[PDB]
């Protein structure tokens, strides 16, 4: 494949807005002080400011001296670039005001989707951009307290469920500040108080605090009312960038942020390549400066070669051998379609028999239940002679919305698989389920040793085949498939390539404390074969600082795997996490790297960035000395692909590292780790899975060992 212009969310920034004089200084905190000195943070803990006017705070600083702009690193040159453009007008303030003049907030029930851009500059040899992102917020309308019907139990039913994500903003603060709702650690249990001399205190503090005035009073009692002191309060903490702040929930609305996160919002968030294109160029052509150029710039990709798409196959059990990339006699049945494993776990040697559960959600119409059964029992048949190729059925209806029903469901479960080592659950259940229920109902089935599989109510309604509605589309039927043996460690795939490794390791840091445990995080191991052979917990001891030894966890990483039959002594790895690897992170890694003589290799890997290429094709490319990897387009659904940012590599050896240059033999790296998917209906396998898991150990999933020991995708 040769390579193309596309273009990308950056529009190039004038040199002349390069500040003249640099004021260099040491020491509302340090960050708000060079801001409103027109200026950024030269070192963190230092206390080092550079401003680009004379300093304002009589306080503890002494000036260090001018400094000129060529002597900042690239990053603080673009952090001091950044606070420059916004001088100019140039910020996220404006340009969020600018963009939603064309894309205006949408409401959805009780919630509205505000649009706004997410700023950043970025320097790309010799020249800095500014990268202008469109993102949403989801703010609810209504009160926190308004929202759960003003019932405690209700209300600390909400923090539980949206523990992950929930945001809180203050709309009785003039502020608006945002806060994060406290849980007491390890648990799903929010803070709380019901302590009337709080609720009062806090609601009384915004009165005197903000709206002093009768009619400010008046609009307050209008818009919020009395204090309901049947209200607990909420104990919170910032949001933003140790010290807790009390929220009252008949104060503050619900917020989150879309892209980190229901059908219609979706289908308002989701934005093409064209209409992100669109709304850009509107917004620049409403920005009244020549300091930054007019147009969206372009820039040069390398396009991934079909073919490299193609290196993992399946095969059945004749001869046929294809790739997960998708007349006959026997076209009429609705037999599932066969694949001949190029692996078994030894454990299913052994087994005796394999209960087969079929959950029925009462709510489905009866067709539907009706159809779901007949689909599973085939995917059950292909499912045998699949796991022995090499060498009972207990359906059970109830209402999976209540929790009633799903515990009825547990027991009956419960009671067929006592004294059985493996069973199996094929769910049908309505897509108005809660991740929650689908969490909990996977959980409990296996405490109880059953590995599940859910098909939702609009794949039986929108994937059935062509040619008889009574069966699912080939596409879905061989995804089930890969699904169920991924979650049962069967290597059912093989891949045409060869990783320059002994193994690929992703690892997770979640701190979690587990009935005789106190975990610190996960790790997930492939092959140089590319497949997954370990799953480990990574326990860890009450730690210290406020930090986490990583050069404990990373020993016990190694140990862990020594004792799951796996030594990464004298062995060289590529180790990936969800994000920059952290100083903290390296120092371990060296750590690990003389201890055990270990070769390895890593890097940052960012799906959490703002630049976007408006074209709708595998590829990657250059910008300001990281790589974005796009390794899969987009068929059914809109929206514009997310890169995957590489950068930072290193290479650690005998606790030494060396900076590193990313080659393109590392972007086939990730882009094979992350074509690894188990036919799920964005990042490389190991890094996935680790959290997936790190999520499982989290959330209280049973931690069988020996499933883990043979790559067994059990919680995923």
């Amino acid at each position: 494949s040769m390579k193309a212009i596309v273009v990308i969310n950056l529009v190039k920034i004038n040199k002349k807005i390069i500040p003249d004089k640099i004021y260099v200084y040491r020491l509302y905190s340090i960050y708000r002080l060079a801001y409103e000195n027109v200026g950024i943070v030269i070192d963190p803990e230092n206390l080092i400011i550079a401003t680009t006017k004379e300093l304002e705070y009589e306080g503890e600083f002494i000036p260090e001296g001018e400094i000129s702009f060529s002597e900042l690193r690239n990053d603080y040159q673009s952090k001091l670039v950044l606070r420059l453009l916004k001088e100019n007008g140039i910020g996220e303030y404006e340009l969020s005001k600018l963009l939603r003049k064309f894309r205006k907030p949408k409401t959805f029930g009780d919630y509205k989707v505000i649009p706004s851009v997410e700023m950043s500059v970025i320097k790309h040899d010799e020249d800095f951009y500014l990268v202008i992102h469109i993102i949403h917020q989801i703010q609810s309308m209504k009160t926190l307290w308004e929202l759960v019907n003003k019932d405690p139990k209700e209300l600390e039913e909400f923090l539980m469920t949206h523990k992950e994500n929930l945001m809180l903003k203050d709309i009785a603060s003039p502020l608006k500040t945002v806060y994060k709702p406290c849980f007491e650690e390890y648990t799903k249990k929010p803070k709380l108080d019901h302590n009337q001399e709080i609720v009062k205190y806090w609601y009384n503090y915004h009165i005197e605090r903000y709206w002093n005035t009768p009619e400010a009073k008046l609009e307050f009692y209008r818009k919020f009312g009395q204090v309901d002191l049947k209200q607990p309060a909420i104990l919170a903490k910032f949001a933003s960038k140790n010290y807790k702040i009390y929220l009252l929930p008949q104060l503050v609305v619900p917020t989150y942020n879309a892209e980190q996160l229901a059908k219609e919002i979706l289908e308002y968030t989701k934005l093409m390549p064209e209409e992100r294109k669109e709304l850009l160029e509107n917004i620049l052509a409403e920005v009244d400066s020549d300091i930054i150029d007019k147009s969206l710039s372009e820039i040069e990709v390398e396009k991934i070669a079909q073919e490299l798409e193609n290196k993992i196959r399946v095969r059945d059990d004749k001869g046929n051998s294809v790739p997960i990339s998708q007349l006959l006699w026997t076209n009429y049945s609705r037999k599932y379609p066969v694949i001949l494993p190029y692996e078994v776990p030894e454990k299913f040697r052994k087994i005796r028999e394999i209960p087969m559960f079929i959950i029925l959600d009462s709510g489905l119409l009866a067709d539907i239940q009706n159809f779901a059964t007949n689909e599973f029992r085939e995917l059950v048949k292909s499912m045998y002679y699949s796991l022995a190729k090499k060498y009972k059925e207990k359906v059970i209806t109830e209402d999976l919305n209540s929790d009633k029903g799903i515990i009825e469901v547990v027991e009956q479960v419960s009671s067929f698989m006592k004294g059985k080592e493996l069973g199996l659950a094929f769910i049908a259940a309505r897509n108005k389920l809660s991740s929650e229920k689908f969490e909990e109902i996977k959980r409990r089935l296996f405490n109880l040793n059953v590995i599940s599989q859910v098909v939702n109510e609009d794949t039986l309604k929108n994937k059935r085949d062509k040619y008889d509605r009574n069966r699912l589309d080939l596409f879905v039927r061989h995804n089930l498939l890969f699904q169920v043996l991924s979650k049962l460690g069967v290597k059912y795939y093989v891949l045409d390539y060869r990783f320059n490794y002994d193994y690929i390791i992703g690892i997770d840091v979640a701190p979690m404390k587990r009935s005789e445990g106190y975990i610190g995080g996960s790790a997930v191991m492939f092959d140089s074969q590319g497949y997954i052979r370990k799953i480990v917990p990574i326990k860890i001891g009450e730690q210290r600082g406020e930090s986490v030894d990583m050069n404990e966890f990373f020993k016990e990483m190694v140990d862990k795997f020594k004792e799951f039959n796996i030594k990464l002594d004298n062995k060289k790895i590529l180790l990936l996490r969800d994000g920059r690897i952290t100083n903290n992170e390296e120092e371990g890694l060296k750590y690990i790297s003389e201890m055990f003589d270990i070769e390895v290799v890593t890097m940052d890997v960012i799906k959490n960035h703002p630049v976007r290429a408006f074209a709708n094709m595998k590829m990657y490319f250059n910008l300001g000395g990281a790589i974005y990897l796009i390794p899969h387009k987009l068929k059914q659904a809109k929206g514009t692909p997310i890169p995957i940012k590489l950068a930072k590599k290193r290479i650690i050896k005998n606790g030494k590292v060396e900076k590193q240059s990313i080659t393109r033999q590392d972007v086939l790296d990730i882009f094979i780790l992350t074509r690894l998917n188990y036919g799920s209906i964005r990042l490389p396998a190991p890094v996935h899975y680790a959290h997936k898991f790190a999520n499982a150990i989290r959330n209280e999933w049973k931690i069988k060992e020996e499933f883990l020991a043979e790559g067994f995708l059990y919680f995923v």
